[PDB]
């Protein structure tokens, strides 16, 4: 099967099924989805239940995630909608490209994908090469640069090379 | 239990089916509106499926079988709208709501046939919704499918999900 943004994020994100700490030590679980920014496990499994919509004790099963994962995606494809900084940028952009893109707000959110600034710019003008340089200079390439060097292949080249 | 999404909009409209079936138009199908062939031959249809599928299926696919195969057809409807002149410019010009009423429409008729709906397309594209609506009611589309085709019209003139609530 040929990928796509879930495919992409699936395999960028992992599945878990029990609570665990993302690269940046936030409470997380499933596919990447965020609990809370505290440090406090106890916080983080009210944060579940309150999401799954029962007691979970710490685990949900592998269609409770695919339904979060569902949402989560669909919440940061709305997010690019409605930021004035972003939406142009994802309008311009071929399918391949667009996946790129919302694999980066997944990850780090509208605002912080949105500070990219030069980047978006020669995303917009299809400048591949020099985005993808830009892109490798930021603190999101120095803090996880496995995901965000496949990532920025996907830009450069605007194919599934870096996942196939 | 949380806001509708294209998904659950197309998993209402198509359905559920593990064994392969005959769509509307008639071709062999399977699962979620997976059309496997416009064959008529439906040895040519379980060719298609145990393809597809990677083994030999008798005819028959599980929930996520089938699921699998719904992805890849709501993306391809998506890359097909992102592929064509005249869907793109429609499709980007669109709130998250309406964007799901027209890949509906072509993870049903393909980006070709909705290609050709310029009247209506270029309606939504001015924000005519009621217009619009109108124009889509007269067309093949809508009497093939009357019931379906209601629903995702009613989607895109008021903007919102009552038509699948
Ligand atoms: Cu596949
Ligand atoms: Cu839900």
């Amino acid at each position: 099967g040929p990928m796509n943004i879930f495919e992409m994020l699936r395999i960028d994100e992992g599945l878990r099924l029990k609570i665990y700490k993302d690269t940046e030590g936030y409470y997380t679980i499933g596919i990447g989805h965020l609990l809370t920014k505290s440090p406090s496990l106890n916080a983080a499994k009210s944060e579940l239940d309150k999401a799954i919509g029962r007691n979970t004790n710490g685990v949900i099963t592998k269609h409770e995630a695919e339904h979060l994962f569902n949402q989560d995606v669909d919440a940061a494809v709305r997010g690019i909608l409605r930021n004035a900084k972003l939406k142009p940028v994802y309008d311009s952009l071929d399918a391949v490209r667009r996946a790129a893109l919302i694999n980066m707000v997944f990850q780090m959110g509208e605002t912080g994908v949105a500070g990219f600034t030069n980047s978006l710019r020669m995303l917009q003008q299809k400048r591949w090469d020099e985005a993808a340089v830009n892109l490798a200079k930021s603190r999101w390439y120095n803090q996880t640069p496995n995901r965000a060097k496949r990532v920025i292949t996907t830009f450069r080249t605007g194919t599934w090379d870096a996942y196939k």
